């Protein structure tokens, strides 16, 4: 049709308001997920206007191509939303309540810093582009803006849902347009790490340092080397989940250690052994009773060190 | 067209009904689903009435685009379902009676709690949005509500699919909505896990308890840590099964289980070799052979214990 | 348009016949496979008879949105099919040539119990649903059932392509429904499984036997769990290949046969080596001795007697 | 509208030609490859002929559904090709100049047997079905045929593109239909598999050789089975890139006679220990010896005759 | 419509222009990766121009079925772009103002020969096909050439998006076409390989070579098979990023000068071995003594000539 006539000249206002129904399909690797929910227009036209009392119905349906509907597309989006009209009415003072579902696949950035322990913040911007004619601005209705009960995402606790009320209307390509930004943050489940990544490789790092209570060269070298291959098969396991950060990341600095450490037991069997076989054994017994208690000291400080470090 | 006028001002009753045709790619993961079935509705609108008599046709078959259709939806589905209408025969009385055949996916949440023997139920839900002019609720008719013989799922075994007549009819932005659920019980099949999963990993963990029965250090070195890199082998075989959850599962528990008997093993031979070194031969072959009879005791306990808290 | 007149009120006969051209992508999984061939339906209608000697043309070609055409339609596809309509050609006496050709995915079970050794038959249905002013019925002309001689499917061998002319005319939704039957039968290809699969595990077990004629513990010990590791690694390679099934299949038999005869070698080396360190020699040079001849005997019985119950 | 009127009573003539613009997804497991070009279809209307002289202009331009246009099909794709038509000229005398651009998925058969040094060849079949009114054949225009110089598959050297002129008139469905082939004759690289598969599985055999200048079993054993883990491993590696083929290839019988070659050595080790432990060294000595000139040269032999065998 | 009339007889001119909103999904084997921006034309049509004094409106706004939009295509695409309409503003003079937003997969080639360090430029190739009537060539507007500053891509840099105003006037199919090139040059973070991929495995190399402080036999294999079991599996985890290449790149280079490396440690610990048991310890003592020092000098001075060369 066209954009309603200018009554005061003053830009047009519409309520918006995203009512969630599910999400699922969080890919960490792409950062992409998906959405499903409802969205609520409610503008106001004067030539729609009629009288209730003369027609005797209370709202009177429209056909969504008989009317105008200002246009609402997403930034960050693979392809455009599905829309499925559900309602729409028209209230005798001029205010059209709009109506629809949709569901679309949005892209956000993820922070793997502290990838056990994360919380993310996931965006979905609404933008409308005024037209010469008359101008548009968006605005957030505090009544329409929820999520539905059964919303479940695997792996995660959905904490809140709220929109920010104040649009950024900035002027790209000649246009001026406004933008809305809808935030849910969400927090990681991090139970079925403890018992399934940490522990276990604790165990094997226990069981590599009881090489400092033996004598034996081949059964100290055969528990060491052998160890470090099952680190590097539970490497293998646990390397299904990272992504790639340009950045260093709790998991990859706690993998460099355990790297670094069992390259110095190595070191320091070869010294007990060389030592020995160069008739020195008081030395070697000295080194190896020194190493007993230095080695798992210095990790829990570096432990410590690195949480202080990665978490305040 | 319209909805019809209310002869007496009561709600519509529309009489539902699902028939299964088959039902394929249960993904775990992602919680989804699809199915492929009918759906029979059969409402009643005076305006369609006619006269056999003086037509000669005991029932005449309109257009879809010609009479209206209340809209039925899923709750739960990615997207839209691909509507094939097949069949609309209108009655002299009034009642028309329509029928589709349709494909969708399905989200439903699973429960992994008990792995290997779970019952899941999975939910389909149908929902119709009263229009201001008429209010529409839904029925269950049983005599549609049924499955194919040749209905067929990969591990599960269908069991029931049944429909709860009572409706929840909430309301939702501000209009009256009705909601009818569709449950499918279904089994898993757990002959391939005892074979498979279960006996290997016993015979694996008996191979390394033989380390009692022996005093050579280096031998029984060899063999509980070349049986701890098999068992890492084959948690890798299995992990391409178990999804992440938020709980404690069976699974979980027993490797985490093995993983601290495995521990507790390479503590007794250090023990033993550690004394055996020092002069106490007595005390480690007392300590010994009390370790042998305690560690499958101890085990058999504990999968006791674990079995009682998961299953009861 | 509308169904033909009941000149003799007899039901209404068609004649179908599938011209298979390619088949692929025999996901055996999911148990889905796709096909594209022709489609040749062949009725009779007395209200587009003409007269060709007034015409004077043989054939008049119509338009398939000018006539009507009974719906067919496949039961076990996950979506309808792709109709691309070739050619319609109208006979003088009223028979009707139609033509056409399809693309779809179809569902069908599969027997994995003799997996490498197996047959398996695809089934494709083909319904037609009667209208309740005529009835219709299938039927099958075996002048057009047949398959292209470029059809090739990979590892399997495509035997015959056969329709059964006998329709199930059953009752559903109150409905009167025929259906017709196209069975394919194929056969798997073995080659490449006796030097990929078979033989490799034949020699990992026989290097593991060689641990009967020495008497070194730590030798023996080191052979057989690295022989066990490699046993692992092989049905990890393996398990690439063979589904999830209900039911006892010959390669999880004879794995978990194979690791049964590992765990009774482990035994028999401990058992040795514990009546070597009692000042018993003559005892366990008879069991090592009795042993050697024992395993591979048992373990053809044992094999003979699984072949003979699976296959016969 | 209609074939054109038999001037001559003459089969019509139609001119094709492709220019590949990029080929892609040489999928190997599914034998599927996607391409991109152009197709040129020339032929002659005598009903679309004007006078140049009176309307001014050298050729008019007709639209798509204004026109009669023959239906040009392909035989081994997935589904139908997404025509997108550029332009449409039509000549003063009669011909009519054609163009458009499509996207397709082809299926060929590929073959496996020198895996790493194969020559494929990926046929691209066209297909013109004769109406009964009027017959037409098909043609290869040498003057469209080739391919556009940016044309890159990875792994690949295309060498040619070429089209065979006759076309092979079979009939099928009781109707005359033409066929023409276009071949797009291509060549693996094989430089990066001999510094990444075969140079170190060299390396590793002829580390396990080294067995044969020692007299320490238990070293032997070790150095023997480790390797033998190695080269399992190794295995999984190389496993990734090789269909399943019915016949013997290349990479498959060297590996079987690299197991073969494991088992001999393993053979060979106990055989010398056992002569050994019962007091025959000379023998032992004379056979380790043998065996250590006896194995390479064996080696280079079977290598030599499989290769004489599998490439002439 | 039809095109402009020639009012000089001049080829036409159209401005262009493409403001990246987001990219991502960089399949590095396929060479495929997806956009989504928007594209602005601005051609000159005289028969659109209009008085503005009169009609009283600055600019007004025509549909896109009513007037002529010259085609713009692309060329390294699988499939057509999604073109989604926004705006259409004409002015007065005769210039034409569009716009519209679309998402698209793009194929450009990718060079693997600096594997870590290496940056690529991203192709993207306007094409417009002049009719016979008029002649069409393309223009680069420099005000509309620009990304947004939420462009993000996962592990690359992006540096600049320029475009080159000059285009390929080539002729293809007797047809005059215009070419427009976009680069977007990138380059990868190499943050996340230093303390993941190249520090474990010096770590692994060092260990291994400590065998040369050593004299027992068996602990020198041990400790060198061991490790290039460990070795292997590390090369498994990298696998799984290395494209296929028909040249040679560092991380083969290297990984094959590293296989190398324990080939010739074996070698040496062999011949020491085979000296010291043939009564000759100070040869053996030498020559161990020597090798300490020769590994690593060579070690590196191989890996700074491959730097050499590589880069430089
Ligand atoms: C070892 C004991 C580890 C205790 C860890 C406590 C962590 C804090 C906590 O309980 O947080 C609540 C949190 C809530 O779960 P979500 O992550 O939201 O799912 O609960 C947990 O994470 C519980 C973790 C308990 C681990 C159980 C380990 C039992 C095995 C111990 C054997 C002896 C060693
Ligand atoms: C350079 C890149 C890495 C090169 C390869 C490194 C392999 C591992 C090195 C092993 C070192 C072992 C040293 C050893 O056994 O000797 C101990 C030696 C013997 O002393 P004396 O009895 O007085 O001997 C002299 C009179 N006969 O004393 C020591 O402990 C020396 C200090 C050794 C520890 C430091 C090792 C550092 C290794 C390099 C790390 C690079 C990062
Ligand atoms: C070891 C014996 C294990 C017996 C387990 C019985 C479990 C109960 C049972 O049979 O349930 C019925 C159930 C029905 O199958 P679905 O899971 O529905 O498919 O059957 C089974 O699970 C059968 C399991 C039998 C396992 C056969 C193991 C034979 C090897 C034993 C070797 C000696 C140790
Ligand atoms: C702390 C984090 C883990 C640190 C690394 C742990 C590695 C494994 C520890 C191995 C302990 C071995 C103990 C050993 O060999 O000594 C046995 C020792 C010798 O006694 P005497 O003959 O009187 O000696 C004193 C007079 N000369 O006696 C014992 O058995 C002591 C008890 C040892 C068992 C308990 C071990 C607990 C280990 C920590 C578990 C953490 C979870
Ligand atoms: C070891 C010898 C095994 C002989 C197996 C014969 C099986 C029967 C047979 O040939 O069937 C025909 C069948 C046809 O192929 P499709 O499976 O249709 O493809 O051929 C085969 O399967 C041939 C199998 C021969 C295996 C060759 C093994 C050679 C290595 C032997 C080394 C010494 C041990
Ligand atoms: C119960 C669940 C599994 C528990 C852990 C099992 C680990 C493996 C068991 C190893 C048994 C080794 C037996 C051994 O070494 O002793 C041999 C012993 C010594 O006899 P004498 O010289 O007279 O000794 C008595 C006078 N001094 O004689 C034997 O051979 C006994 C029979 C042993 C074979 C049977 C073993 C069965 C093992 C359980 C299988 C469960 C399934
Ligand atoms: C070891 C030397 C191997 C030489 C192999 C020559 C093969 C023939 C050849 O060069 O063909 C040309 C061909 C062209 O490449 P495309 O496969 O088209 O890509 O080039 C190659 O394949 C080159 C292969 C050279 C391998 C380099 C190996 C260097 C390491 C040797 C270390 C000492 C052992
Ligand atoms: C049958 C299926 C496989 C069964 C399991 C096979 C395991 C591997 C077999 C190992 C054989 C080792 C033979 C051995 O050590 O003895 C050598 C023995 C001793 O001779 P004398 O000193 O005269 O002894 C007699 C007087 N005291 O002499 C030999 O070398 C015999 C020949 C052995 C080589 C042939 C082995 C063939 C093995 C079967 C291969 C099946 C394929
Ligand atoms: C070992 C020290 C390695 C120093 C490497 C410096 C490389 C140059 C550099 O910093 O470039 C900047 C670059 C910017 O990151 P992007 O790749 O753009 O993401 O930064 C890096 O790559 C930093 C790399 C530092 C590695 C940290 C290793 C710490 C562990 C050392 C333990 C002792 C051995
Ligand atoms: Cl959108
Ligand atoms: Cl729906
Ligand atoms: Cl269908
Ligand atoms: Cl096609
Ligand atoms: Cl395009």
């Amino acid at each position: 049709v066209s954009p309603p006539p200018p009554i005061a000249d003053e830009p047009l206002t519409v309520n918006t308001g995203i009512y969630l129904i599910e999400c699922y399909s969080l890919d960490d690797k792409a950062e992409t997920f998906k959405v499903n929910a409802f969205l609520s227009l409610s503008w106001k036209d004067r030539r729609l206007a009629f009288d209730p009392v003369r027609s005797g119905v209370r709202v009177k349906t429209y056909e969504p191509e008989a009317i105008w509907i200002p246009e609402i597309r997403f930034v960050n989006v693979e392809n455009a939303r599905d829309a499925d009209v559900v309602d729409i009415s028209v209230s005798p003072d001029g205010t059209v309540q709009y109506l629809e579902r949709f569901s679309a696949r949005v892209l956000s950035p993820l922070d793997f810093r502290r990838y056990p322990f994360d919380s993310q913040t996931l965006h979905i911007y609404l933008i409308v582009r005024s037209v010469d004619t008359r101008n548009i601005v968006l605005a957030v209705d505090l009544e329409k803006v929820g999520k539905n009960d059964d919303v479940f995402l695997t792996g995660w606790d959905i904490e809140s849902f709220t929109a920010v009320v104040k649009p950024a209307n900035f002027a790209l390509e000649d246009r001026l347009e406004s933008k809305l930004d809808y935030q849910l943050r969400i927090s990681r489940q991090y139970f079925s790490y403890i018992p399934n990544i940490i522990l276990p490789m604790l165990f094997i790092l226990f069981i590599s340092w009881t090489a400092f209570w033996s004598t034996s060269y081949e059964a100290n070298v055969t528990l060491v080397v052998s160890t470090l291959i099952a680190h590097i098969a539970f490497n293998i396991l646990v390397e299904t989940n990272l992504p790639k950060t340009p950045y260093m990341t709790y998991t990859g600095a706690i993998i460099f250690m355990i790297y670094l450490f069992y390259f110095v037991a190595v070191i320091e069997v070869t010294v007990q052994h060389y030592l020995k076989v160069e008739s020195q054994p008081a030395r070697a017994a000295s080194i190896t009773r020194a190493s007993r208690i230095a080695f798992p000291v210095v990790f829990l400080l570096a432990n410590i060190i690195l949480a202080f470090l990665f978490f305040g």
